[PDB]
């Protein structure tokens, strides 16, 4: 659709690169616009991202096939080279195709093992994520996550604290210590920071978390225990202003078979998470300043800091 | 999908039965494009809240929270709200006396007839009145809740309308055979719509009176016995109602499943009409489809429609 | 609904006469205005076509009854002629009828087995289809098709020609001949024509060597096709209907004729079933949904020299004045 800049000229994770195998041909939508995604048969070949469309007729292009280095339109058969110029018209096989025969195209960078996309002009890095080549750590991702919410709200979800003994009972919570106690945020030029804050658990029940946004729909938290460190980095795929898909990329310092009972925690807690996201209204994020406005205690302070830092920014898509 | 109309946003409309409001049981509602939470303590006796279904810290359904002693308790941060709707807890700040504006968008409330009525506005207006309700000599039974896809002027349209009885209701209500109608009359004043005395021959006499104008008054009288009935159509929305009877009669007590039978059978029978009709919002008099058409046995209905502009009602008309 | 002059004074397909027997009540959708088709018993009774409502309290015709030559609505029993005149209302059977209880009426005309009704004042005819009436001709009628596609956009697929070898490909085309030999268009009086139009192509109705096809067609009507697809050993036609729905749903109809063997009509069927099926999987995709007219968010559409008939379309409904389901 018309999303707002800092939103058009960022980063923003569409897929995992074991999804585009060689060959194949995959979709995703980003900030209202429908991508297709392809990779030729050669070893190691290069994603392309595209926006999903043939400018002759109008035909979604992930309807069509992979030919050697090419995508065919199903429709007549044009064929779009990696640079998403039109190399043929069928119809016309000694005809030089007009210069407007080409796909609108994206940038696209593997990182992670993820898919980043970016649909205007890259000015910002992609997020960092220092533990992925430490060779203490193990990794696994997630499944994703469909949520029929706002970008923003599930972001806000995220930065959120206080619901731990809540929703999160006996997962990330204890229904008996419910009390927040203070902690730190900052909004400067690294994005937002909320410092070290302790809550009581078991997944040995002290955890230490910390978190950075860079980049107001990636998160990197930290949860350390004495016996172990924990990182992800979440990512939010804003799909519109009403949907989102979540994806979770875990990094652990500790025994490599504990990955099947880290993926249950995580799907556990997400799940808790998304009923309550299905459930928030108005769908959109309310900014500071029918229904009542919302209301803020001292434990929001992380979530009174990202509206605000997103009111700095100019997002206007996604929001109220 | 809200109205301003202080006929509607002033008056008294039933929500629920209370028989479904048990005590510590927490259900949902909407009326006039409100979503409502109904709860009540665990306490025997306890009364009955109806709110806006909306915790104003991060905008949850509190339907969606558990009751907790005297308190609606929000599922996400476990906000804690009184009877009265103040928020007297904050869980993250156990000694914070809450701020002000932490609590919830309360209604009127009255339980009636054994019905749960609902004042949106300025309860101006009091509730219909049900005089056989105190007669000992009458039985009582509760309908089913119907949910009808048709504006709820338009369903109170269809009931005030009889000319209709011989063909959607042949065999329950009217007889193909016999299909003119007598006159009757009508009238409109201080204490509403009046409608008088009218009877269908067969192989019955009844009058109704509708002091509000979803509310409907009927008595029929044979002479076997009398049936009195009080129908409320909850207005959901422009579109969308829910229509209830609360039906009394001084007949023997084991009639019960028969008129429920009869009353779902003609009630069905309206549906699929009311379904139907277009426009779905009911047009009023003298405003792509040609204006509605009168016949002198649609004096009721014509009655109603200037019944309805003279209130000023423009919520779910046309 | 549209103002367009072309649609709503144009005849439009909407039914085929075996679905509408005598006594029967049918309903249809026509250019946003929902219709009721009715007959009364008597063998050879006419077709009414009526809006499809009452004007007393607003209730669907349709769902009422035939009585002699009388549509009864359901819910007051009024009874309404063969030209849509209340003739009885049973509340007070002694009353003059007020002028104004009175069905909305069409015109409506039964021609090639097809039911055709105009909403307006029709200026234009129905459109011809010459082998009808010639005794050499067997015929069969395909089933109706739905399409989530503007009636345009429907069209605009059977007017192209390029796409053959690629979603028709073993069928209609071959993927080792995508090759588009040059054929002409004219706009004029007759209204939109392609001239004959050769392909390679063996096809199952016919011989396995016969894979020379040659098609022509013409548009009197924007949605309606007289086609002609000819080889030295056969000859068949089809007269293509699109129903507008909506500006964004229609329904598809083809009648075909063929000079051979009756035997055939399974494999035309099948032909014309496997086809038709491949269209519609493109019709639905294509984005936006109104069929873009042409003008010197998503890019502009390009045309190549095979898209000439296609490119002439859109120029002629922008002559004709369409807006409905355009652009
Ligand atoms: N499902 C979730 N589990 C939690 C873990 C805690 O962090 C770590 N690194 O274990 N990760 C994470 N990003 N957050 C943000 C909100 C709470 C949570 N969401
Ligand atoms: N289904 C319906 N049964 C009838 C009964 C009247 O019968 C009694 N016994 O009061 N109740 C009622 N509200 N009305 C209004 C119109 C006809 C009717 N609708
Ligand atoms: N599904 C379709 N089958 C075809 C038949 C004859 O076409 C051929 N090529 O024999 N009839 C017809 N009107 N048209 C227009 C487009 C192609 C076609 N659409
Ligand atoms: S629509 Fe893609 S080649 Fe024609
Ligand atoms: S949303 Fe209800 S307590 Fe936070
Ligand atoms: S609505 Fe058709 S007869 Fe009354
Ligand atoms: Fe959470
Ligand atoms: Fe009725
Ligand atoms: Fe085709």
């Amino acid at each position: 659709t018309t999303a707002d800049l800092i939103l058009i000229n960022n980063w923003h994770v569409v897929a995992n690169v074991e999804d585009c195998k060689p060959g194949s041909i995959t979709t995703a939508r980003l900030l209202g616009v429908k991508l297709v995604l392809w990779r030729s048969q050669e070893q190691n070949s290069p994603i392309q991202v595209w926006q999903d469309y043939c400018p002759h007729r109008g035909v979604p292009l992930s309807m069509g096939e992979v030919a050697n280095n090419t995508l065919v339109c199903p429709y007549h058969g044009w064929r779009y080279n990696q640079a998403g110029k039109c190399v043929q018209i069928p119809a016309h096989p000694d005809m030089v195709p007009p210069a407007s025969a080409q796909a609108k195209t994206y940038h696209c960078q593997e990182r992670y093992g993820l898919v980043w996309v970016c649909l205007g002009n890259p000015v910002n890095d992609i997020p960092s994520f220092p533990e992925w080549d430490d060779p203490n750590y193990h990794k696994t991702y997630t499944k994703s996550y469909l949520i029929q919410a706002s970008p923003f709200r599930v972001m806000d979800n995220s930065i959120d604290v206080s619901h731990f003994p809540f929703i999160h009972d006996g997962w990330l919570g204890d229904r008996n210590y419910t009390k927040v106690e203070d902690f730190e945020v900052k909004v400067d030029k690294d994005g937002l920071t909320m410092g070290k804050y302790q809550f009581q658990t078991s997944r040995d029940d002290s955890w230490v978390n910390w978190f950075r946004l860079s980049h107001p729909l990636c998160q990197y938290c930290v949860s350390e225990s004495p016996e172990m460190r924990i990182v992800d980095l979440m990512t939010i795929a804003p799909i519109d202003e009403d949907n989102s898909v979540l994806r979770m990329l875990i990094m652990w310092n500790g025994s490599e078979m504990l990955e099947s009972k880290m993926l249950t925690e995580y799907d556990e807690t997400i799940e808790q998470d998304i009923r309550i996201l299905h459930s928030q209204q108005p769908a959109r994020l309310p900014l500071l300043a029918g229904l009542p406005q919302e209301i803020h205690v001292p434990s929001d302070r992380g979530t009174v800091a990202y509206r605000r830092w997103l009111k700095e920014l100019g997002v206007t898509y996604g929001v109220c």
